[PDB]
């Protein structure tokens, strides 16, 4: 079919912080050879994830603030594993320069140019909660409606999160973003802690005011809701103005949600930047080579479309997959490790196509398609490089006319990068741009990134 694409760089929307993943629950250790990954492939995996030149150039790493009093199973151990006795008692903090592999990972990401580290707690330690357990949800003692005999642990949890941040900064790795909940809706056998919008809002202000007293500059986030509409449901709570004249929203830099219980397909009703902070296929299926087959949950194109929809329809500034690389034959990670073997999925190459060319502080700009089989997004980088992502979900190749409209300079060359059943992230021959317009074919069932050269 013939499709006209029109890009208007004068119609500008949200800014981009970028793309990344987590290595939480000891999956950092997989990248560092726990299951036999060779030194060559450890370096290769870190290059795929964090090198702009050789891989995806991911700009966000989401690390877990461990709540556990051991490192058995897949547990993330805490800097304050055992009760100090009472909320006012002196904490016994312990720093291992490790954080379940996440500390060295952070160093090696940063060494390759990673700007943003997002530290997120799944739970306060057990002894700070109503149920005296890091597991099975429960509430931080002292938040509205949730008293405990042992007293009020709110300030203690804020001081604990700040201590985690200081250990990182004093070891040469500043944390840029901090969250204190993960999926507060979920009652599960692993690290988890509940709260509604009002309870979340109450702690945002305590944590915010605590970081101001300590003179620590960091971006606060909430609430990593299990789904987008679950996060939406908490935002009015975060927007309630208390007698102090402030909302939790006044302290937040970023509102965060997951895609599991509902996908980012509409804009959250906050004035802050929004991030999709966790999403993957948890079916247990294994589809590393499939860009398109039947629209399965683990397919390359499914994730190409999740990403494009999140930016174009859900107005996000970042997209963070769940696990980057893990020793498994499931779709829960983007890169499958099989002992000393690296298999990057089409889900990874889809993320890489966006991340490689849509760099931090890029602005999303208007892009329209004359045919629904061909979906488009466009971003302008701060250096002026325009990156246009085109998903052709046609059963046949699409002949595109792409019109960049009025630009700052003039555009003379554009380079296509293709992802499909046949290609990972394949650089094609440059295309001549005449009067800020060019012709291009895109294959059936493909993602193409068109990147302007100078
Ligand atoms: C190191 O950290 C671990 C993990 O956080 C701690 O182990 C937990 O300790 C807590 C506190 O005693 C235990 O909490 C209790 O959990 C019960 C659930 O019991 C069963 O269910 C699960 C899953 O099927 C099993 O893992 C478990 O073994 C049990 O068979 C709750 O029913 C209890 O609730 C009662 O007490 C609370 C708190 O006072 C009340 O609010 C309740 O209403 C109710 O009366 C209780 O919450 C927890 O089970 C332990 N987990 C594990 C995995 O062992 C260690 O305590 C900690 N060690 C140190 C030294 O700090
Ligand atoms: C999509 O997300 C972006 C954030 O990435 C949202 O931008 C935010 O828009 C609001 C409302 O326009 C801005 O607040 C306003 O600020 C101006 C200038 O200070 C002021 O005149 C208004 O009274 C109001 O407070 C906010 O600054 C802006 N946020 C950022 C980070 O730029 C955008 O609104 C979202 N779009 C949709 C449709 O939800
Ligand atoms: C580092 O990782 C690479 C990439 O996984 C490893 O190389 C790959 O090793 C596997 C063997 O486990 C090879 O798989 C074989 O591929 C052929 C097809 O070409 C297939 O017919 C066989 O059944 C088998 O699956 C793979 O080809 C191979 N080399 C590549 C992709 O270049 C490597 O062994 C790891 N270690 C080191 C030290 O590099
Ligand atoms: C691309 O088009 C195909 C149909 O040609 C869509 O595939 C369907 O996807 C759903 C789940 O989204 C499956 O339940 C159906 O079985 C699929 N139909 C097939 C394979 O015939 C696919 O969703 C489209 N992808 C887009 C628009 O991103
Ligand atoms: C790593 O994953 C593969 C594939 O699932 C599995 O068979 C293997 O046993 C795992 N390695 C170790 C050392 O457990
Ligand atoms: C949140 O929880 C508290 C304590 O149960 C309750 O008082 C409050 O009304 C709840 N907030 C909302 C918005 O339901």
């Amino acid at each position: 079919i013939d499709a006209q694409i029109n890009v208007d760089l004068q119609a500008r929307y949200q800014s981009v912080d970028g793309f990344g993943c987590s290595q939480a629950f000891q999956r950092a250790e997989d990248i560092f050879g726990k299951y036999g990954l060779s030194p060559k492939n450890q370096s290769y995996v870190l290059d795929l994830m964090y090198s702009e030149e050789r891989g995806a150039g991911f700009t966000i790493l989401r690390n877990g603030i461990g709540s556990s009093n051991s490192s058995t199973s897949n547990l993330m151990n805490s800097i304050e594993p055992f009760s100090p006795g009472s909320p006012s008692s002196t904490p016994n903090y312990t720093w291992d320069h490790y954080n379940s592999g996440q500390f060295p990972l952070s160093q090696q990401a940063r060494a390759r140019g990673l700007p943003y580290i997002y530290a997120d707690a799944w739970s306060a330690p057990g002894y700070m909660k109503t149920n005296q357990d890091e597991n099975w949800s429960g509430f931080l003692c002292g938040i509205e409606g949730e008293t405990c005999p042992s007293g009020d642990w709110r300030q203690a949890y804020a001081d604990y999160l700040v201590q985690y941040v200081k250990f990182y900064a004093e070891s040469g790795v500043p944390v840029t973003h901090l969250g204190f909940l993960n999926e507060p809706q979920e009652v599960v056998s692993y690290a988890s802690m509940g709260s509604n919008g009002t309870q979340a809002a109450e702690f945002v202000k305590i944590l915010g005011q605590t970081l101001e007293r300590e003179g620590i500059d960091i971006e606060l986030t909430c609430c990593d809701g299990v789904g987008w509409s679950e996060q939406e449901a908490m935002i009015p709570g975060l927007q309630v103005v208390g007698p102090d004249g402030k909302s939790a929203e006044d302290y937040l830099s970023v509102v965060t949600g997951h895609g599991y219980s509902s996908a980012p397909t509409f804009p959250l009703s906050t004035k802050r930047r929004t991030w999709l902070t966790e999403w993957t296929d948890l079916s247990g299926a294994f589809t590393p080579y499939t860009f398109f087959a039947d629209g399965g949950a683990g397919e390359g194109m499914t994730w190409a479309n999740h990403i494009q929809t999140a930016f174009v329809n859900a107005n996000v500034s970042a997209f963070i997959y769940w696990i980057g690389a893990e020793n498994s034959t499931t779709n829960s990670g983007m890169i499958n490790l099989i002992n000393d073997e690296v298999i990057p999925s089409k889900r990874f190459w889809s993320m890489a196509s966006f991340s490689k060319f849509v760099r931090p502080n890029a602005q999303r700009v208007k892009a329209t398609s004359s045919d629904a089989s061909v979906t488009v997004s466009a971003f302008e980088n701060t250096n002026g490089v325009v990156a246009i992502q085109v998903i052709n979900n046609g059963t046949s190749a699409a002949s595109l006319t792409i019109d960049l409209g009025k630009t700052h300079k003039e555009v003379k060359k554009v380079v296509p990068w293709v992802t499909s059943n046949d290609y990972d992230l394949e650089e094609m021959s440059e295309i001549d741009v005449k009067h800020n317009s060019f012709l291009a074919s895109v294959p059936a069932r493909s993602l193409t990134s068109f990147v302007t050269e100078c």
